[PDB]
Parts: structure tokens; sequence; C-alpha cells
């Protein structure tokens, strides 16, 4: 009937606590369950908060057991292809507030259900999409400061970050200034650990609290306040930039800040900030890409799902616009899971009439269109064929921009 929100403020008494306690009441009313967590870590955390219950923990390819545990990311990819999907009766999310385009999808899945009667929802999470206030009320005090923040390393001033002892969680605009910022901080004798993709430190620098970051004793978290982000642009053709570092969400800024200040026992804990938060998101790639997802999504009786409220005033397109039809959807999900391509770059690719073998696009691009890999064009050698400098027909700013990538990309131009 309901979507109902707990907005249970940071402490990681979540899965501890409640998470079993609501399954375990889910599993007397015979409800079929799909419990849904948003990364690996925390979808092995609720393994290990599970002991002793049915439960079939999945990664996903009548009897007793009735609940399932897996990443949204799973759920997603199997509604979209054209194999069953269990009728759910109860959908319990964890972390409700991920961005992540396949999260924003399997939410909104979820919303339509919920709003069709066929089916419960419990969203878990301490900044519920819609709530843009950067301050959350919190176990222990902290204290708000807001005073400048280097972007890169600094010779003397800013003495309250080295002076200070204890532990500290330092959120950064990119990869790059971190490494930076964390050399420096080094060079003054400081045990510094980087986190991108042992126990006695005192710096964490940190992209994202996505990757790492759980339950893990810190008294102050610095905080620039900005991340970069896929952006698309309107006009050309399509393309994603991947722009200098941005403000970021109030609500983004509100998980960060949820770092510090949970322990009722440590009262002196602070918060820095430099820089405002920014709302405005609707040029976010995730946002079109987590669309493209939903109107790739058969529901009963030929329905398209629609958003989440809260988030439906995101996306300028209406329901079924990028509809794939046939042959497509399956070039579409051939080059999600296997060739591991951004949302955008599948679809932009598989919508034109291009199969998956067909490695073409990659070269018959216009002359702006070329990857440079230094400031040179790439040489990449096929399957015994010709030198050919990489220049796709569609460009995004994923595939190359770090330094990992542009080799699975070159692997895939290849063959």
């Amino acid at each position: 009937k309901q979507i109902t929100v707990l907005d249970l403020h940071p402490g990681a008494g979540k899965t501890r606590r409640i998470l079993p306690q609501i399954i375990k009441e889910a599993i007397n009313r015979r409800l079929r369950t799909a419990v849904l967590a948003p990364t690996r870590v925390v979808a092995a955390e609720m393994a290990e908060a599970l002991r002793g219950l049915p439960i079939r923990y999945q990664t996903s390819a009548n009897g007793n057991e009735i609940v399932d545990v897996m990443c949204h990311a799973t759920l997603t990819h199997r509604l979209m292809s054209p194999h069953r999907v269990p009728n759910y009766n109860l959908f319990v999310m964890d972390e409700a507030h991920f961005t992540d385009p396949a999260s924003i999808a399997a939410r909104g899945y979820i919303s339509t259900r919920v709003e069709l009667g066929e089916a419960a929802a419990i969203f878990m999470t301490a900044t519920p999409p819609g709530t843009s206030d950067p301050f959350p009320e919190s176990n222990a005090p902290i204290s708000d400061l807001q005073t400048e923040i280097p972007d890169r390393a600094w010779n003397s001033g800013y003495e309250w970050i080295t002076e200070y002892i204890g532990k500290t969680v330092w959120f950064v605009p990119s990869v790059k200034m971190g490494n930076e910022i964390a050399l420096c901080l080094q060079r003054a004798g400081k045990k510094v650990i980087q986190l991108n993709r042992n126990d006695d430190w005192d710096f964490v620098v940190t992209t994202d609290i996505s990757e790492m970051g759980a339950n893990f004793k810190a008294s102050r978290v610095i905080d620039s306040r900005k991340s970069v982000k896929p952006t698309i642009i309107t006009e050309g053709e399509g393309r994603v930039i991947l722009g200098e570092p941005s403000a970021v969400t109030a609500a983004s800024a509100a998980q960060r800040r949820g770092r510090t200040g949970r322990n009722p026992s440590q009262a002196g804990d602070e918060y820095c900030y430099g820089g405002h938060t920014n709302e405005d998101d609707s040029n976010c790639a995730h946002w079109t890409e987590a669309r493209i997802m939903l109107d790739n999504i058969n529901m009963p009786n030929g329905l398209i799902a629609q958003f989440y409220q809260p988030e439906r005033e995101k996306v300028y397109t209406m329901d079924g616009e990028y509809r794939l039809r046939g042959e497509e959807r399956k070039n579409f999900l051939e080059l999600l899971r296997t060739a591991d391509l951004p949302v955008w770059l599948a679809y932009k690719v598989a919508a034109a009439g291009v199969s998956y073998h067909d490695r073409r696009w990659c070269f018959d691009g216009p002359r702006t269109n070329t990857i440079l890999e230094d400031n040179n064009e790439v040489e990449v050698i096929t399957k015994l064929g010709e030198r050919k400098i990489l220049r796709p027909r569609w460009i995004d700013a994923r595939v190359y921009s770090d330094h990992q990538a542009l080799k699975s990309f070159k692997d895939f131009a290849s063959g």
C-alpha cells in the first residue's frame, strides 16, 4: 500500500540490529521479499548479520525459501533481461539514497509497483531522496566550521590540519588532487590511506564513501564539498565529459559529515567544510542512464515504470522515449555486462542499429573525436589488421579518462 522510509540517522547498528527483525517478521507473514543493497561490501555485511535465517544470497543467474539478498544492479539487470522475475510482495532497500543509475532505476521499479498495489517497500537511509538538509541530527554533537580547505599541497598555513591529533577523513574533489594532498601529508610525517576503487593511521583520503568506509572510528571530517561527476552535453549528437570538480548535493554532504559524531562517548568531534552545496543535478549523466534502464524494463499490462516521485523532476524525457525493441535490447545488454560499457554509450551504440561484434564505430568518427593518450592519438592494432587511430562515433569520457579504463576500451576495439 505504502512506501515506508526509515530516516535512521548514521550509526552502523542498522544492519546489526533492525534488519534481521524486519526480515524475521517478513518470513512469518509469508511475504516474498527482496533485500536490496548498494555494494558488495554492504551485501556481504548483510550476510554476516543474517546468520541463522532462510535466505538466498544471490548474484543471480514453491518450497520454503522466500527472501533474496542482492545488489541493486542485480535486480535491474534481471528486470531488463527477458527472463522471469520473482513477484515480490516486499522490497527492502538499504542506503536508498544512492544515485547510481541502477539504484535510481530499481527505486523506480519498486515505486511503480507500490503505486500499482502489487507490493510494499521499506527504504532505509539517513538522507531520503527529496531531502536537502546538509546538517542532519546525529548521536554525538558535531562542531561545524567553515574554513578554507587546500585543493593541492601546501608548505605552511592550514597549521590546523596537521597540528591536530587523532584520526581524520578527508573527502577530496578528485582522485588526482587526492595524490597531492596525500603526499603532502606523508611529508609532514602523517600515516595516510588512499582509497578509490592495516590499522594505525592518521588520515583517510577518499573520492567518495561508496568504496570502503564501514565501521572505522575517526574524529574529524575535512570536506572539500566537491566531486567530479559525468555530465551530458545536449548538442552535437550527445557526449559525456568528466569535468572540473563541482559542488555536491547537500544530501551528499550530509552523508560525508555522517562519518563523524556517532559515538556518544566522544563529544568533541568536528566537521570542517569549504564551499556551499548545489542541488541542480539534472545535467548529470546518471539520471538519464537511470531513465534508459527503466524505459527498457518490461512491466505488467504494457506500462512504463515511472521514477520515484522525489526524483521525477530530474529527467525531461517522457516515458518510453528510450525504449529498445527487438535485437536492439540484446545488443544493449551485451555491451553492458560483457563489454562493461557505461549505460549511455551502450544505448547510443545499440540504438543506432549496430551489433555487438561490429567494432567499426570506434574509428569512423570526426577529427575532433580523436582520443588523446598523453596528447597523442592512440595506436590500436586489430586482429592482424591495420594501424587505425581510435576515433569513436560517440564520445563518453568514462572509457578512457582513467588509465586502467583506456586499456580495456583498447582491448575492446581490438577484439
